[PDB]
């Protein structure tokens, strides 16, 4: 489901940033080494993912020394982070009481 | 965020169909139930989402003292389950793996 890649790596870049600001090749790296070489994300799609969110806001960028352009999480990008992970932490109990409510 | 409301319901219908065969009225019942009157469904909303994954072949419908038209999860419906639920474990990981590298 390619809106499903689309949203994991999403999900995925946005906690690489919520560890701290970070440049293209840094992201792609650290990605590659948690996903101990399965995921390797594209350039291409990184640009173009990363327009989308500071187009919304949800990141930043600014040049850093060796100059490189770093992408930081905005406060909207902290505060629409934690309802995301709010909300789907009730479906997740919605779903598990669907499971429960079965067996009774 | 009417693109993530949108996901988060999918899933919760997929996970009741996945607990077993129903009928639109029992799906807003339980999901309401499992809730605590949180997520009330209207029905025209799940015609909607069930026209898009019948269409998909992600579900199927039925008909069954009243007769009801019932809907279930296809075998293409399970596996998609499956390799959703099995990427999205596959995402989890790779988080903790960044907050991993973090300290290390
Ligand atoms: C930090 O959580 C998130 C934060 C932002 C976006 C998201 C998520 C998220 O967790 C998430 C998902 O967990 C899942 C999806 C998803 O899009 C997101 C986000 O977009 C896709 C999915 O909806 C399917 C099958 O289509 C199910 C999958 O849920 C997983 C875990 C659920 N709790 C449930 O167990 C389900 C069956 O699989």
């Amino acid at each position: 489901p390619k809106e499903m890649l689309r949203a994991q790596t999403n999900v995925i870049l946005l906690n690489v940033l919520k560890q701290g600001d970070n440049y293209v090749y840094g992201i792609i790296k650290q990605v590659k080494e948690a996903s101990n070489g399965e995921m390797e994300l594209n350039e291409a799609t990184l640009y173009t993912i990363f327009k989308r969110l500071e187009k919304d806001g949800i990141i930043s960028s600014y040049w850093g020394d060796g100059r490189r352009k770093y992408y930081r999480l905005t406060e909207i990008g902290h505060e629409n982070m934690r309802l995301a992970f709010e909300s789907w932490s009730r479906v997740d109990k919605i779903i598990e009481n669907l499971e429960a409510n079965k067996k009774s």
